């Protein structure tokens, strides 16, 4: 299920690359610059005053093309000890290449590092006449990433995997809008323009691959807007492209941790299949960098920070606060064997993102039991799923999926549920685990007003149901029980009274029963252990409803670890709105905004989530393709506001169905390309 | 001998002579141990007895050094030389035997006869446990002959009679199994450091090496770490248990504990792995804290099989040896005696030893076909099949250790009152089903007493007069019979006896309870007159009604023995009477009633132990759960029973299932009945 850019990547990279994966938005990890180029010594007085390495360590090629190396008594990287030394020390090794070049035609670089220069103030060298075969520019830049590349072969050759970040920080200031002339690139590479910056990319990829280099993950340096969209363009021209492309970086100096927020979060919007790092960080003469515990506090969750050495680095009480936080990885921690990384509850609702219900699928029911399982699957109009799908919602921006599934008929008289059902459960939960998803699995039609529905929040049904229900869970718990902390369990839908009482049970002990079974479902997972010991699990309330006797009567269960349980509500409010309403009003904006203030009054330190919201009223009806134009924007308006809204409360929303149904799920499209529009432009703004 | 099975099929005889001794002792007392002075020596035990003038029951030997090169002739090790090992069993000794699997630091290391060069986990070596198991690489090659030399060294011991446990590969989850995933919590050993599935199959391939070499006097002990001391932040290792096939003898290593302590990581691990032994494989002392006391420890419930304390700075203290060597729970080597049929056991002890205990009901119990009829005519006449040594098998593998086996005598008795032979042989073959499986067994006198037909013994003055000498005859038979079988096996004298009238909650009148005492009497009179191992068995004896009121309490007195403690009352329990029939959930008044019966009975009986004989969902009519109860009621059945075995188990007492979890063609599979209710007594007893 991995695949990096580097279609051929060698085991050891793509053992990093998931390892990457694994850590992404659950820990970051620490980084220092080499001082200049060619040492880890920047590390070393890291580890003086710490007693603790950063995870990675950063060298630059930016002398590669000064002679005598080996006897010039300052650069030589014909030794790669500098570089294997860290490995074996099992810290993570990230290249990047400052390219320099020759002032002119005529300057001969020397052995003290004389006549070269970086951009058009210091020399006449083009990025065009680069590209074309037999020019002084493509004759320097050939051999120099000949050069390079050797020097990259014997690290794969001594088993070194490694960041790459060539020809960062491209755009430089060229993407000013006034035009004027200090509006320019600072580095050669991105003083022609975005195509040619594009092809250089594109050269050297493809020269590094057919000399045998297999052992990088490709990360390309992003400018952003410069700190300022009012005043720059964003570099998205610039971008080399996904089949190139592993990680998106940026580089900030002197950044609070607000201002991390934000590019941290414009980025990853823009790039959602893609990883978001840190590639560079450090002080300047106005401010300091922000805390890096801060800045992941604020929503500024890098795959990594580094700072840059001298003048950028951050002083000793910066350094001292970081390497103990416990969200920092430092070079001790990493474990590239992992294959479960724990998370707490509240971190994994803020990586959700946006999120979507693939509903009226594997909840499907009412053919029997003992049919062919693509017969439940498809028994309601869907298609069968397929990893596309999945693969479909994180290429457009999408970070999670809940998973209904109606459970009742493929249960033996005996409570044990059919081998080849639980067999397909686990594909498409492997399908969401490969795209990179995280995924929701749930008891769903098991609940609520169906009639196969046998948990109900009733005394006499607890009781006649209570050891089904927890042989059930003990069934899901071991079946899944493999998948990383991506997966997370939902005990019970929408649980009714016996009397299918939906706003609230006719009695009080209804509370009751819903309660013991939100106990039951927590207790029979967390006691077949493994994995199971830390996931997040996730809890509903009475009828998944949000008033305030529902809300002061639940009761959240007793958990031996600590911040693993989400508590689950579903918004169809105000309800039947797209039956009545016009327009998505002041009425249908302040019902939704009581709603996250009764829950984020009520839910203090536990996260909560909108599982379920959409345009469904009365009569299971709901907005189409074919609707008309003022109710599809009816639905927009809803979903932009519910998103708004759960971002600012640190929630999350699953929309249920519309934006990905039927046909589209085949083709795969959105249903509703402008309703999605609408929900990407406030999560991402 | 024959009902022994160990995890090595081919067990020699000796294996299982040590096997057969250790579970003899097993939860009745404590052997006592020590480690050598590193490795190939008793120089620890030597000054135990110095200190002491007595020796540790065992010594542990540790193959730590067996690479190190030039055995003979460096002076300070030699593994070829095993006079270190037939010295201390020749003297009566146990031998336990572990191995520090030292390897070289890296590939190009060779080991140096002064032991330079040796690692033992990835902070000092580049060994990998993985490559160990891959034929070609230089860990296996290295690994396959350190095996073969151990092997050949145990193979000389085996030549000559020894026999010991063996205990490799120990503490292999290390911390590995810290719940957050964090790498501070790993292995300390190589042989951990890549997981629990690398782990087996380590274990696996020396075991079955070892086994394919001729090796036969071994028994295998694996090291657990269970929760680490702390459940709320670790897994627990069972995905590293190598298997029951593979294991007789759990261990755990605890340093610095105290007895509360040592008496949860006991009953943890005991109720995991409850068809195998748990041993205090290594103890001792750290900076902050001494180790508990032995006896205090074992009189808080941690009853290991055996403890043996770490040397150096984990030495505990001399005044800490003089006590635990005088104490009368502890075994030294002196007191040794592998050829014991027979160990004394209180009543108390064996109580607490029942743990979680089932009734064989309707089956020797069965009767009215008459007189004269085939044995196995009476043992399905109630619907039961013939019982088999499979039955009590899966009893002792799914957490039980005591059965009650009731038997009905009347119909197999003479006019003379002799025991018909064939019946009485079926009897005694049942018992050693039981006792292969190391349970407790419970005998009886049952259908004979109560409102039967056939029913003779009674709580009345005339009914006694006429009876005794037939009852004391009986008795005498019984005991003569079953005289040979241990400690394990218990006698009750008489089931639910009622007066003339069949009066059930009282008799008419208070010489009712005056005969019910001198029967009493009669049982315990008559079965110590045998002598044997019947002066110091553990005899049962019941109430009238084997009920539970205020007067049939205070008109209890308990019979004269001629020995201390071993005396245990029995009483049944289907209270509150037909709450099956009557009520939907077990409420407050459920609990409060069975509260009140256990105050009831601890206040009457203090260090006299006493047992719950019976208890179910029994009521009018005999209506009861079964598997095809509704599932509310059998939720009922289980909360009963979940109540009945904690209670039980804070008032140090004990409980027997009347039946209904392990019935009928159940029995035969062998499965139980009623799956969740043996679950809710087991996370009762165990928690």
């Amino acid at each position: 299920g991995v695949f990096l850019a580097d279609a051929s990547a060698n085991d050891a990279a793509k053992k990093l690359y998931k390892y990457l994966r694994l850590v992404y938005g659950n820990k970051i990890l620490s980084g220092m610059m080499a001082h200049v180029a060619w040492n880890h010594d920047e590390a070393d007085k890291i580890h003086v005053l710490t007693g603790k390495y950063p995870a990675i360590n950063c060298y630059d090629f930016i002398h590669i093309a000064v002679p005598n190396q080996g006897s010039n008594g300052w650069i030589n990287y014909n030794d790669i000890t500098p570089v294997t030394e860290w490995a074996d020390a099992g810290g993570i090794v990230s290249l990047m290449w400052h390219f320099n070049v020759p002032q002119n035609e005529n300057t001969t670089i020397g052995a003290d590092g004389s006549g070269q220069g970086i951009n058009s103030s210091q020399t006449t060298f083009k990025a065009s006449h680069a590209l074309v075969s037999g020019t002084w520019e493509n004759k320097f830049f050939m051999e120099q990433m000949e050069n390079v590349a050797n020097v990259i072969l014997k690290l794969q050759d001594a088993g070194i995997v490694a960041l790459w970040r060539p020809f960062h920080e491209a755009a430089g200031n060229a993407t000013l809008k006034s035009g004027a002339n200090w509006g320019k690139a600072w580095f050669w590479w991105g003083e022609d323009g975005p195509d040619v910056y594009k092809q250089l990319w594109h050269t050297m990829f493809n020269y590094f691959s057919n000399k045998g280099i297999h052992n990088l993950i490709w990360e390309w340096t992003s400018q952003n807007y410069n700190g300022d969209s009012d005043i720059y363009n964003n570099d998205d021209d610039w971008y080399p492209g996904d089949a190139y492309v592993d990680i998106i970086g940026r580089d900030l100096y002197g950044t609070t941790a607000v201002q991390q927020y934000s590019e941290y979060s414009q980025l990853k919007g823009r790039y959602p299949s893609k990883m978001i790092a840190l590639a560079e960080c450090g002080v300047n003469n106005s401010t300091i960098t922000a805390d890096v515990e801060q800045a992941w506090n604020a929503g500024a969750k890098w795959l990594n920070f580094m700072p840059w050495y001298g003048e950028s680095m951050p002083s000793d009480e910066w350094w001292t606060k970081v390497m103990n936080e416990n969200v920092v990885i430092t070079r001790d921690e990493i474990n590239q064997n992992a294959t479960y990384m724990e998370e707490s509850a509240q971190s994994a609702v803020d990586n959700f993102g946006l999120g979507f219900n693939l509903g009226n699928t594997l909840d499907a029911n009412g053919c029997g039991t003992g049919k062919p399982v693509a017969t439940y699957e498809t028994f309601w109009g869907q298609p069968e799923t397929t990893q596309d799908m999945m693969t479909f919602l994180m290429q457009n921006g999408f970070n999670a999926v809940r998973i209904p599934v109606t459970w009742y008929e493929h249960m033996d008289a005996e409570g044990n549920v059919d081998e080849a059902w639980m067999m397909r459960v686990k594909a498409i939960v492997e399908y969401a685990m490969n795209a990179g998803l995280y995924a929701i699995v749930n008891v769903h039609h098991d609940t609520a007003a169906g009639s196969g529905a046998w948990i109900k929040a009733d005394t006499d049904v607890y009781a006649a149901t209570k050891e089904k229900f927890k042989k059930l869970w003990t069934q899901i718990a071991n079946a899944l029980a493999d998948y990383d902390q991506h997966l997370l369990f939902e005990g019970y839908n929408e649980m009714l009274d016996g009397n299918n009482s939906w706003d609230e049970p006719q009695k009080a002990s209804g509370y009751e029963a819903l309660n013991n079974y939100a106990q039951d479902f927590v207790d029979a997972v967390r006691a077949t252990g493994g994995n199971n010991a830390t996931r997040n699990l996730i809890v509903n309330t009475y009828a998944a409803a949000k008033g305030e006797n529902v809300l002061n009567n639940f009761m959240l269960p007793t958990d031996a670890v600590n911040n693993h349980l989400i508590v689950q509500v579903h918004s169809y409010d105000p309800w039947n709105f797209f039956n009545t309403k016009t327009t998505w009003d002041s009425e249908c904006h302040n019902t939704l905004t009581e709603i996250f203030s009764a829950l984020s009054k009520k839910f203090t330190t536990i996260p909560y989530i909108i599982g379920e919201y959409g345009t469904h009223g009365e009569s299971d009806i709901s907005v189409s393709k074919s609707s008309p134009a003022e109710k599809i924007k009816l639905a927009a308006d809803q979903a932009a506001d519910m998103v708004k809204l759960a971002k600012d409360h640190h929630s999350a929303t699953f929309y249920w169905m519309s934006i990905f149904d039927g046909s589209d799920r085949i083709q795969p499209q959105w249903s509703l390309p402008t309703v999605v529009e609408a929900m990407q432009e406030a999560y991402n703004n």
